[PDB]
Formats: structure tokens, C-alpha cells, sequence
């Protein structure tokens, strides 16, 4: 298992027992911090030393392995203590020892995460920074809790609150600031920059910045029970591209602008694939996909056709059945040429084949084979999340669109590779909202925009991207399922950002149902921060009446003009005060 496995299950971990306690912290020790060896930590760093072409210096690469092995040990002993004191969490002896082992795990994270942020090499770092910091958040959070009931004063406990929400905040911003400084670092203007560039953002995306998005849920006054988050950002492979021995010159920006842009979330239907020939070689030339609003709150659409659509042989139809596609085995090929070319015998880079696997929980599902099986397996560069059940069942992502890049005009080879987009398997096909949690439904799952709204490029900790709005107007409309019984009373919170003070209305089924104030969080023209954003509630519970619902969100009061940015709503429990 390599640093992709082992962050994949974290975060799955980190998305389904996000509530304090001892099971949390026995989490924290049975998949990251129960080892015992560099290897582990060898292993973290190699994976983006290797990446980013930087080997850390010898004695900073040392210094900073032995202190991994230091916090390593030592949370292995907090973490014991926690579990026994939770049993017996009367027994002075407990209390002390807890009280005790607390205060050396604190000052050893203070002492190591300096080691963790050495300078020049911050980047390869990086992995290992976020670890230790997600481990002090979560110690932070741990006094904050359980810190009367272990025998500390109200004083200290504030203390340690205030030190969680200082870090929360620059933890965040340290992890999203060297992110963007390494990708900036790997882009290049050829079409080997572009793999190395989306693969620095693919891996960092899965042991970085998805890890990151978490670190907000350690505020535990404002997340007091179990709260559920949902990342929908996208992550890319292009098995054509990456499997290429050689380099289209001055093909990046193209690859690039051939990403979808930002976009509401949705839900891939079908992909018709179009074949054609040359010199006895069928291949993938076009395809058109159609996809539904999240919930199937709308309907089904299409986008136009990617690439041509070729005669050689018969359209070939993949339509999503089970949890969606968690697999595609490709097949590339790579017809070259020693030259002599009149328009006619050509180079093809290009798929001739790809099986397309359905996910389950349930039964083994039939997969749909275009032509040919391939070598080239998603699973290697998009692993499950749980190695425990078949990949069918332990998938991690599932396949949201398929693009379709082509030569440029005038080149004299033909091109045909098709971008892959993956979805996290959090940000569900539904938007439900059950008792017992704090639910949070960012945005971008939205059943449509507002006119005048934007999907605008997340910052980087959100976890996907943010909507945006620069005067009064609707923002957006979600459809929202209530697993939990009707009588249950809720309220939201709006996490945002704004230039500008202002009031959010919120309304389901049409009548209206809360209005409140919500003040400026940043200067204009400033760029977003962790800081940026604010998460306010609304202090009148409401109930929904029906099971299926529309609610829709509106920003009012203020002048055109300013900058609204808008990352999720959160559905709160009334009982929780």
C-alpha cells in the first residue's frame, strides 16, 4: 500500500466517523499513525520527491523521518490512555495520566511541524506536513472536548479552542499555498509537462487537498455531533497521453482548455462510442455523452458530439447501471511512421479499446466492452478506498465525463484522446439529509443556477468548486431528500464569503422560510483565504413538509458590484445548541 492508499482510506474515515471520541482516535492510529518504521514515512516523501523532481536534503530528509517516528510513538501512547480513561473516565489516575500525555503530544506537534515545513522544501514536505498537522487539529479538538472531564480549567480548555481555530485557519492556508507553488512549478508548454502537471494535481489532490477540505470539521463547538461532508471535485487521466514514449511540443495549453470548466455537479447517463479506420486500424474517433441534474431533479441532456462520428463499424452504446463506472481498462495505440506522408498514410495516437466496469455492493455486474481490453487500468492511478471488498464495492471514484482531444488543425498525424473525469464516490447521486448529523450539501449540487450565477474555481480547501453572484438575485435551487422523520425541526448555516453585507433568504416549496443579516468577511479585491469564508446559521428551526423537496437561496440588500462566494449550506439539527 503507497501513500495513495493509505490517504484514500483516511479520508474515507475521516467522511464517515467524523464525531469525538475514542473510536476517532483508535481511527487516527489503525491507519496512519500505528506504525512503527521509516519505511512508511520513506515512502510518503519518495512519492513527491519523485514527482516534483526533489529530493529532500539528506540531513532535513533524516531529521524530519525521525520525528515522524517520535509523534508516531507517542500518540500510540495517548491513544491507549484515551481508550482506557474513556472506560473509566472517573479515575483521577486517568484523568492525570491523560492530562499528562495530552501536554507531551501538544508540545511534540509544536516542535515537529516546524521540521515539516524546512525551507526549500516545503513541497515534498507537504504529505508529511499535512499528517502531522490533521493529528494536532484533531489533539486540539481532543482537550477541547473531553479536556473538563480529564480535569483541566475552563482557562486552559479556551486556550486549546483558540489554538484549534488559529491552526484550522493556518494549517489550510500553509497546505494550499505550497499546492499551487509545486503546480506551478511542474507546468511546462509540451505535452510531457501536461502528464507530469496533472499528475502532481491528481496524487496531491488524493493526499493533500482532499485531507485539507476535512480540517474546517475539527471546530467542535460549531460540529459538536457527527458531521458528513461530500467532496465533488474532479481528478483526470488521459490513457493515451500518459502512456505516450514521447511529446507533442506545445500541446499543454490545449490539453488544459479541453477540461470541462467549472459546472454543477452531474451524473454521467450514457456514451455512444464512434468508430472509424486507417490503414486497417479501427479506432475511437468521437463519442456523445448525455447526463442528468444531481437526483435526476432534471432531465437528461446531451452534450454535442466529441471528435467525428465514424462508419467503420456501429455505434457502440455504454449506458450507467449499479453505483456507476468505477472501471476502464483502455487500450492504446501508437501506429508511428518513418516519413513520407501525402494526406493519407497517417501516425495514430489513439484508443482501439476499452472495457467500461459497473459498480456494486450487491452482485458482479456485467461490464461493457468497446472492441478490446486494454492494459492500461484505472484502478493503478485511481485505487479503492477499501481494500477489504472487492473493487467493485471498494471503489473510490466513479467516472463523470469523457472529453474528447484532437489534433489541431494542420497537424498531420491523427490524434484521438479522450480526458477521463473522475468523481469522488462522496458527492452522492442524491442530496439526503437524515437525522443525526450535520449534513452538508455544498453548492455545486445544485439542480440549476440562479440567473447571474456562476460556478466559479474553488480555492482550494472546499473540497470543489464555489458559486459566485455579484448582485441581488437567486443564487441557486437544490432538490433535497429527508430520510429523517418530517417531525425533526432543522437549521442551516451558510458557509461564505462577502465583500459586502448582506441577507440570505432561503425558501422551500416556494413559501418562504428563513431571512437573516450576514456581514462583510473580506475587503474587495482580496483574494480567498481560509479566512474568507464565514459559516453562520439562521437561529429559527424549521421542519419540511414533504420527503422530496425544492429549496432555493437567495442573496439580497446590497449593491451590484460586490463579490458573494458561495461554498455549501449545512442542515443542522435543532437539538443541537
Amino acid at each position: 500500500y503507497t501513500p495513495i492508499d493509505i490517504s484514500l482510506s483516511l479520508t474515507q474515515f475521516l467522511l464517515s466517523e467524523f464525531v469525538p471520541g475514542a473510536g476517532f482516535v483508535l481511527g487516527l492510529v489503525d491507519i496512519i499513525w500505528g506504525i512503527f518504521g521509516p519505511s512508511q514515512w520513506d515512502a510518503f516523501l519518495v512519492q513527491i520527491e519523485q514527482l516534483i523532481n526533489q529530493r529532500i536534503e539528506e540531513f532535513a530528509r533524516n531529521q524530519a523521518i525521525s520525528r515522524l517516528e517520535g509523534l508516531s510513538n507517542l500518540y500510540q501512547i495517548y491513544a491507549e490512555s484515551f481508550r482506557e480513561w474513556e472506560a473509566d473516565p472517573t479515575n483521577p489516575a486517568l484523568r492525570e495520566e491523560m492530562r499528562i500525555q495530552f501536554n507531551d503530544m501538544n508540545s511534540a506537534l509544536t516542535t515537529a511541524i516546524p521540521l515539516l515545513a524546512v525551507q526549500n522544501y516545503q513541497v515534498p514536505l507537504l504529505s508529511v506536513y499535512v499528517q502531522a498537522a490533521n493529528l494536532h487539529l484533531s489533539v486540539l479538538r481532543d482537550v477541547s472536548v473531553f479536556g473538563q472531564r480529564w480535569g483541566f480549567d475552563a482557562a486552559t480548555i479556551n486556550s486549546r479552542y483558540n489554538d484549534l481555530t488559529r491552526l484550522i485557519g493556518n494549517y489550510t492556508d500553509y497546505a494550499v499555498r505550497w499546492y499551487n507553488t509545486g503546480l506551478e512549478r511542474v507546468w511546462g508548454p509540451d505535452s510531457r509537462d501536461w502528464v507530469r502537471y496533472n499528475q502532481f494535481r491528481r496524487e496531491l489532490t488524493l493526499t493533500v487537498l482532499d485531507i485539507v477540505a476535512l480540517f474546517s470539521n475539527y471546530d467542535s463547538r460549531r460540529y459538536p455531533i457527527r458531521t458528513v461532508s461530500q467532496l465533488t471535485r474532479e481528478i483526470y487521466t488521459n490513457p493515451v497521453l500518459e502512456n505516450f514514449d514521447g511529446s507533442f511540443r506545445g500541446m499543454a495549453q490545449r490539453i488544459e482548455q479541453n477540461i470541462r470548466q467549472p459546472h454543477l455537479m452531474d451524473i454521467l447517463n450514457s456514451i455512444t462510442i464512434y468508430t472509424d479506420v486507417h490503414r486497417g486500424f479501427n479506432y475511437w474517433s468521437g463519442h456523445q455523452i448525455t447526463a442528468s441534474p444531481v437526483g435526476f431533479s432534471g432531465p437528461e441532456f446531451a452534450f454535442p458530439l466529441f471528435g467525428n462520428a465514424g462508419n467503420a463499424a456501429p455505434p457502440v452504446l455504454v449506458s450507467l447501471t449499479g453505483l456507476g463506472i468505477f472501471r476502464t481498462l483502455s487500450s492504446p495505440l501508437y501506429r508511428r511512421i518513418i516519413l513520407g506522408s501525402g494526406p493519407n498514410n497517417q501516425e495514430l495516437f489513439v484508443l482501439d479499446g476499452t472495457e467500461f466496469s459497473f459498480a456494486s455492493l450487491t452482485t458482479n455486474l456485467p461490464s461493457t466492452i468497446y472492441r478490446q481490453r486494454g492494459t492500461v487500468d484505472s484502478l493503478d492511478v485511481i485505487p479503492p478506498q477499501d481494500n477489504s471488498v472487492p473493487p467493485r464495492a471498494g471503489f473510490s471514484h466513479r467516472l463523470s465525463h469523457v472529453t474528447m482531444l484532437s489534433q489541431a488543425a494542420g497537424a498531420v498525424y491523427t490524434l484521438r484522446a479522450p480526458t477521463f473525469s473522475w468523481q469522488h464516490r462522496s458527492a452522492e447521486f442524491n442530496n439526503i439529509i437524515p437525522s443525526s448529523q450535520i449534513t452538508q450539501i455544498p453548492l455545486t449540487k445544485s439542480t440549476n443556477l440562479g440567473s447571474g450565477t456562476s460556478v466559479v474555481k474553488g480555492p482550494g480547501f472546499t473540497g470543489g468548486d464555489i458559486l459566485r453572484r455579484t448582485s441581488p438575485g437567486q443564487i441557486s435551487t437544490l432538490r433535497v431528500n429527508i430520510t429523517a422523520p418530517l417531525s425533526q425541526r432543522y437549521r442551516v448555516r451558510i458557509r461564505y464569503a462577502s465583500t459586502t453585507n448582506l441577507q440570505f433568504h432561503t425558501s422551500i416549496d416556494g413559501r418562504p422560510i428563513n431571512q437573516g443579516n450576514f456581514s462583510a468577511t473580506m475587503s474587495s479585491g482580496s483574494n480567498l483565504q481560509s479566512g474568507s469564508f464565514r459559516t453562520v446559521g439562521f437561529t429559527t428551526p424549521f421542519n419540511f413538509s414533504n420527503g422530496s423537496s425544492v429549496f432555493t437561496l437567495s442573496a439580497h440588500v446590497f449593491n451590484s458590484g460586490n463579490e458573494v462566494y458561495i461554498d455549501r449550506i449545512e442542515f443542522v439539527p435543532a437539538e443541537v445548541t
